[PDB]
C-alpha cells in the first residue's frame, strides 16, 4: 500500500537499555518501535550507567510488570535483563535486541564499561544484529530513534551477513543536521585519572569515579571522529578479547625470560 | 634487596578481600615485591568491568594494611587503588587468583579480568590469574611469581594485559605455558527459576552453554591438557573483520546514501 514499514508488527524486539525503564531514552525509543514492531521492554528497574557485562550469579532475579507491559529486573544488569528477556520471559523469543537509546555516547574504549553495549551483546546469537544505540547528548533522542528505525526498515530489506553486534552513535542533532552514517573502528581515550573527594558527614572521606580520559585515537575511522563531524557512527563488535597480533611477542618474550622453558 | 629497584604491585581480585586466592599470592608476592591489596569487600564473580558511578565509594584499612572498598567492583578497586590511594602508582595490577576457570568467550564477563584490565596503562602489562578449581592456590602463585620475574627480565613489548589460568594440579604436574586465544561457547539458555514462598517466579542465571570453539589453539584446550594457558587481552571490541561487510550492507539497503 505504501507506507514507511512493511507490516505494525513484523520484526519481534527485545528493548533494553541501562539508564532504567523510566529513562527518556528507552521510552522514547519504545515509541518509534512500537510503530512497526512487536515490542517488549526488559530493562534494568533503576540507572545502572557503568554496569558493563556484569551478571547477577549468586541471587535470583525478581521481575516487576507496569500497567503498560514494560518489565523491570529488580535489581538487574542490562545483561541480566537481556538474558532473562531471551531465555525466560519473552513469548515469542525476540528476533532481534535493541539496547538504547542511552543518554550520552559509547565510544572508544569506553565500549568495554557500557551496560547499553552489554544489553546488545547479550543478544548477538539472535537472527538479526543487535543493536546498541547512544546519544551524543540529552537533547535529540527523536533523531537517534529515527537513525534506529532506519537501520531496522534496513534489517528488513536485506539481513546483514558479518558482525553480530552494532555498536551506533548518534550525533546530538536535529536529523536534518546530521551528515550521513559511517562505518568506523572503536577510538581510544587516555586512562581516566580524577577521583573526586567528598567528606561524609562524619568526616569520612569517601571517593567518586571519575569522568573518561581525553581522547588518544580520534582518527578519521575512528567512532569519535565520525561524531564530532556530525555523523552516524556504526562499528560492528564482537566478544573476543584475544590480543591476537600480540600472539608472536608474547610467546617470543615467554621463551626469552625462560619462563615455561628450562633453557 | 637485589635489583636497583622494588616491584610496587597493586594486587585485586573479586573473590572479596579475604578470600584465599587474593591472601595466598599476596604471601608470595611479599617475599619480594611490595605489595597494596585493594579488593572488594565481598564476593563480587561476574562483576564484569563494571564502575560505581552512581554513588561515592568508601573504604576500609586492615590492620595488615589491606584496603576493602566496600561495595566496591574490581574495577572501582582498581581505579583508586592507580588513582588515589597508591602513592606513586603502582607499576603493575595482579588480580586473582580467582577461584576458577575465566576461558573463553566468558573473559567478558569476569570481574578478576577487569581488574587486569583496568591496569593496562601502568608500566608493565597487567596479570589476571584463575585457578581451574580451588586445591592449588601454591601452584597458581608460583607460575605468577614467575611471570613477574619474567616481565622484570626483559619488557614485555607488545599487549597490555594478560590471562593467565592455571590448571588445578600440583606444579610438578603442570606440563609447561601455551600461548592461546580464547575459545567460545554455544549460547548460554538455560534459565533456572524457583518459586518464592508466595508463588512468585524467581530466575537464576543458569550454566553457560557447552564448548563450541575449544581445540588446540585455544586456552580451553591448554588448561584441558594440563598447560597453563596465557591468552593476551586487548579492550577494543571492534569486529574490523566486519568492516566492508556492514559498509557495503548499509549501502545496499539505503541508509545513510540517498541511491
Ligand atoms: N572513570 C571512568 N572510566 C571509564 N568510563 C567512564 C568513567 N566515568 C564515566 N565513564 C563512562 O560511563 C559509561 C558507563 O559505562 C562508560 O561507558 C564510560 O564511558
Ligand atoms: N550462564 C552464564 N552465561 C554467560 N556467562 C557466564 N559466566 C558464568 N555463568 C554464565
Ligand atoms: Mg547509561
Ligand atoms: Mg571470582
Amino acid at each position: 500500500h505504501h507506507h514507511h514499514h512493511h507490516g505494525m508488527a513484523s520484526m519481534r524486539i527485545l528493548l533494553s537499555n541501562d539508564d532504567g525503564v523510566h529513562a527518556p531514552g528507552i521510552q522514547t525509543l519504545a515509541k518509534a518501535l512500537r510503530e512497526f514492531a512487536d515490542v517488549q521492554v526488559v530493562a534494568p528497574d533503576r540507572n545502572r550507567s557503568g554496569a558493563s557485562n556484569s551478571l547477577t550469579l549468586e541471587s535470583s532475579l525478581r521481575t516487576f510488570t507496569f500497567d503498560n507491559g514494560d518489565i523491570a529486573v529488580q535489581m538487574g544488569t542490562p545483561t541480566d535483563c537481556v538474558y532473562l528477556g531471551v531465555n525466560a520471559l519473552m513469548r515469542p523469543r525476540p528476533d532481534i535486541v535493541v539496547s538504547g537509546i542511552n543518554a550520552g555516547p559509547n565510544l572508544g574504549d569506553d565500549v568495554i564499561y557500557s551496560g547499553t553495549v552489554a544489553a546488545a551483546m547479550a543478544g548477538r546469537h539472535l537472527g538479526f544484529p543487535a543493536l546498541a544505540v547512544s546519544l551524543n547528548g540529552y537533547q535529540h533522542y527523536d533523531t537517534a530513534a529515527a537513525v534506529t528505525c532506519a537501520l531496522l526498515r534496513g534489517l528488513s530489506r536485506e539481513p546483514l551477513r558479518t558482525g553480530r553486534i552494532l555498536n551506533v552513535n548518534v550525533p546530538d542533532l536535529p536529523l536534518a543536521q546530521v551528515k550521513g552514517i559511517r562505518v568506523t573502528r572503536c577510538g581510544s581515550r587516555h586512562p581516566a585519572d580524577k577521583v573526586i573527594p567528598q567528606e561524609d558527614p562524619r568526616g569520612n572521606t569517601l571517593y567518586w569515579i571519575g569522568p573518561p580520559g581525553d581522547k588518544y585515537d580520534a582518527g578519521p575511522d575512528t567512532d569519535f571522529a565520525a561524531v564530532d563531524e556530525g555523523y552516524v557512527s556504526v562499528t560492528p563488535l564482537h566478544v573476543d578479547l584475544t590480543a591476537h597480533s600480540a600472539h608472536d611477542v608474547v610467546s617470543d618474550w615467554l621463551d626469552s625470560v625462560g619462563v615455561g622453558t628450562q633453557w
